[PDB]
């Protein structure tokens, strides 16, 4: 009947349905340590056979540009994440940790010793955009420091080590955040990447960083535990490309080759809808594997996406904020409850986080 409740084999993982929790930063992980509130939040949304992706999670002390986002680069963070993974696995769900480096989308207040954020480029995000500060005001993005290739290789090692830490905490896998104008996208997009070395210029060079990140995590934990998220067609944080479809296809070609070289498929490719329908289907058709679509989906649009072959899985963000039982509501076609944008990024462990009710 409802194709969202057709089972799906996501490689090693047997899913009972196709409704996915999209990664969402919520800023409840005080001092970058996962908290009991995150356990309650993910437990509420977990279902038997359902797939969850965490909020973006720091891979290193320089990787953050939001307040109170979790990390997975210290043993303390690993120990606390395990408690969260455990309550999600108790409900029979599958959960991946999203690994997130913001690059130049940061601020002195978020950096050790107030050092400059790192990027592909020395140019700041323009003041068309503002950063959320810890006090809830909006600040100015600073000038970043363009990193050399040794430092690039050390960032890759931060992804690799974080992927191993995620597996130690019990996560089923990880997702590489290569979207939305953050560090990887600062190398992908020719509206940002002004390098004249082997990581800039040509499509091949701009794709080197994501390829190396993905290959490192695949070697460390196995391709079937790795997902990759990208967003070729956007303007967020000035992340425009002159040819988004060609950039997306170049990325897809690199993922297909990583799979051929490794003898195994990635867990999935995850693409968010252009934000400033053909592009989505074109990347899906080009990719040898599982495709998760995201961005503006509703019950009806997700049913259509799976029914028409546009995606294998559909991820939902904002509707999962305010509907902890979103999966059940979609199954029953029960009315969905609104979300309160004001409390997307506040620190309260309950209000606007775990106090959205279930169906009566
Ligand atoms: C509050 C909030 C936080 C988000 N944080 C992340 C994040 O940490 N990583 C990421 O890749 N996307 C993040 N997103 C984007 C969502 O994963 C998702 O693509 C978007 O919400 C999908 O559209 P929808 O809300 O209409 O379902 C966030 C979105 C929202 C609204």
């Amino acid at each position: 009947n409802n194709p969202l409740f057709s089972p799906y084999k996501m490689g090693k993982f047997n899913l009972s349905h196709r409704v996915v929790l999209a990664p969402m930063t919520r800023c409840r992980a005080l001092n970058n340590i996962p908290q009991a509130a995150l356990g309650e939040y993910y437990e509420q949304r977990a279902t038997a056979g359902g797939f969850l992706i965490t909020e973006g999670t720091m891979i290193s002390p320089t990787s953050a540009g939001f307040p109170h986002v979790p990390g997975i680069f210290t043993k303390e963070q690993v120990r606390e994440w395990k408690k969260i993974v455990d309550v999600v696995h108790a409900k029979g769900a599958v959960i991946f940790c999203q690994l997130w480096h913001v690059g130049r989308a940061s601020h002195e207040v978020y950096q050790p010793a107030g050092a400059a954020p790192i990027s592909s480029t020395e140019k700041p995000i323009s003041n068309r955009w503002r950063i959320l500060m810890p006090d809830g005001t909006h600040g100015i993005y600073p000038k970043p420091r363009a990193i050399g290739t040794y430092e690039i290789s050390q960032v890759v090692e931060d992804y690799r080590r974080s992927a191993l830490n995620a597996i130690e905490a019990g996560f089923d896998g990880i997702e590489i955040h290569g979207a939305h104008g953050y560090l990887i996208d600062q190398f992908l997009k020719d509206g940002i990447n002004d390098r004249t070395d082997e990581y800039g210029g040509s499509l091949a060079n701009r794709c080197k960083f994501i390829t190396q990140v993905v290959q490192a995590v695949v070697s460390a934990i196995g391709a079937d535990r790795v997902g990759v998220r990208v967003s070729p067609a956007i303007d967020h944080l000035d992340a425009m490309d002159s040819n988004p479809l060609s950039l997306g296809l170049a990325v897809v070609e690199r993922l297909n080759k990583i799979q051929l070289h490794s003898g195994s498929k990635l867990a999935y490719l995850h693409v968010t809808q252009p934000e400033y329908a053909r592009l989505m289907r074109t990347l899906r058709n080009a990719y040898q594997g599982t495709f998760i679509c995201s961005g503006g989906y509703t019950r009806e649009l997700g049913i259509e996406a799976v029914a028409q072959g546009d995606a294998d899985l559909v991820s939902y963000g904002r509707l999962f904020i305010s509907n902890p039982d979103l999966v059940m509501r979609i199954k029953l076609n029960a009315p969905l409850n609104k979300y309160n944008r004001k409390t997307f990024y506040t620190q309260d462990p309950v209000v606007g986080y775990t106090d959205y009710p279930f169906l009566q």
